[PDB]
């Protein structure tokens, strides 16, 4: 059979029918099942196979792939797919969403925000499913979400913190955000961002009340957006009640339920306002409801006065 990490260089080796697989290979996973308990069958020949890397050329193989040393790392992603590969995967409004299973709300909403905002993975991994997924399979990579971002199918989810995690697996170097607050006692002081911190801010979701001037305390001050050379940006807040205005936004995220047990349901702006919960699909010319997350498209601004 053959045995791999990447799935792009394959390694042929042979085993014994009498010999479970984990002791000739390591843990062996086969389609998401771990196959190490499993006697080889001998019904498959010349199969492909996932193993844990073994030797060095191994290990360098899994890290040229995934841009991780964590041995974990492959048992906590087959144990996803495992999941992931049994759930249907709808075309709703030309995008590509989740019928809702295991209480994957937030990862539908970041799947749909994805296919949204222009984002370059870093991990070749990343980038090769988030193609796949745009074309309409993703089952490995919402199961690849799932291991870099720690979580477990059935765990609860929050959007905005699982767009940070695969935030700071992009290419964001390019992004930067320069801000300047204002003190009557202390000053001016001038501050840059720079990453992940410069598409992200937690505190409003108006983007124009960011270029305006949101309060915050000093060692109260103000702070307003000066410049920001970034292809989009997430503002992000506690859930509460919002106007979705249909043109003036990419798309949102709606969290209507109690802490940590509330159901995400996503929000677009096309030619008027849909609301995509799973499969399910809702029309409408303006929206009212409780908004946590807002995504703006940009490419470079600088402030005026
Ligand atoms: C679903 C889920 C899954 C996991 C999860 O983990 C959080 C813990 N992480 C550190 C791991 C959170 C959540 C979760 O409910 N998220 C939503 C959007 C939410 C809801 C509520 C809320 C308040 N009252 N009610 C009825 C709802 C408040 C906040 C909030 C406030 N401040 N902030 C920020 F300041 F942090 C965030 C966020
Ligand atoms: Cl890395
Ligand atoms: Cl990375
Ligand atoms: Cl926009
Ligand atoms: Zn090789
Ligand atoms: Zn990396
Ligand atoms: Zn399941
Ligand atoms: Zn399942
Ligand atoms: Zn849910
Ligand atoms: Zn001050």
């Amino acid at each position: 059979v053959f045995t791999t990490v990447d799935n792009i260089n394959l390694h042929t080796q042979v085993v014994d029918m009498s010999m479970t697989y984990g002791q000739q290979f390591g843990p062996t996973y086969l389609d998401g099942a771990d196959v190490t308990k499993i006697k080889p069958h001998n019904s498959h020949e010349g199969k492909t196979f996932y193993v844990l890397p073994n030797d060095d050329t191994l290990r360098v193989e899994a890290f040229e792939y995934y841009h991780t040393t964590d041995p974990s790392f492959l048992g906590r992603y087959m144990s996803a797919l495992n999941h992931t590969k049994k759930w249907k995967y709808p075309q709703v409004n030309g995008l590509t969403s989740i019928k809702w299973a295991d209480n994957n709300c937030y990862l539908a909403t970041a799947l749909l925000t994805l296919q949204q905002i222009e984002l370059k993975f870093n991990p070749p991994a990343l980038q090769d499913a988030y193609y796949r997924a745009r074309a309409g399979e993703a089952a490995n990579f919402c199961a690849l979400i799932l291991a870099y971002c720690n979580k477990t199918v059935g765990e609860l989810g929050d959007v905005r913190e699982t767009m940070s995690y695969l935030f700071q697996h992009a290419n964001l170097d390019s992004c930067k955000r320069v801000l300047n607050v204002v003190c009557k006692t202390c000053g001016q002081q001038q501050t840059t961002l720079k990453g992940v911190e410069a598409v992200m801010y937690m505190g409003t979701l108006s983007y124009e009340q960011f270029k305006k001037g949101v309060q915050i305390p000093c060692t109260q001050a103000t702070k307003y957006l000066v410049q920001q050379e970034s292809p989009f940006v997430m503002m992000s807040a506690p859930p509460a009640q919002y106007e979705l205005k249909h043109g003036t936004f990419t798309c949102a995220s709606e969290y209507t339920g109690n802490y940590q047990c509330g159901h995400y349901k996503h929000i677009t702006s096309k030619e008027t306002l849909y609301c995509i919960d799973g499969a399910l699909l809702t029309k409408s010319s303006e929206y009212k409801g409780p908004i946590t997350d807002v995504f703006y498209k940009e490419n470079s601004y600088t402030t005026t006065i």
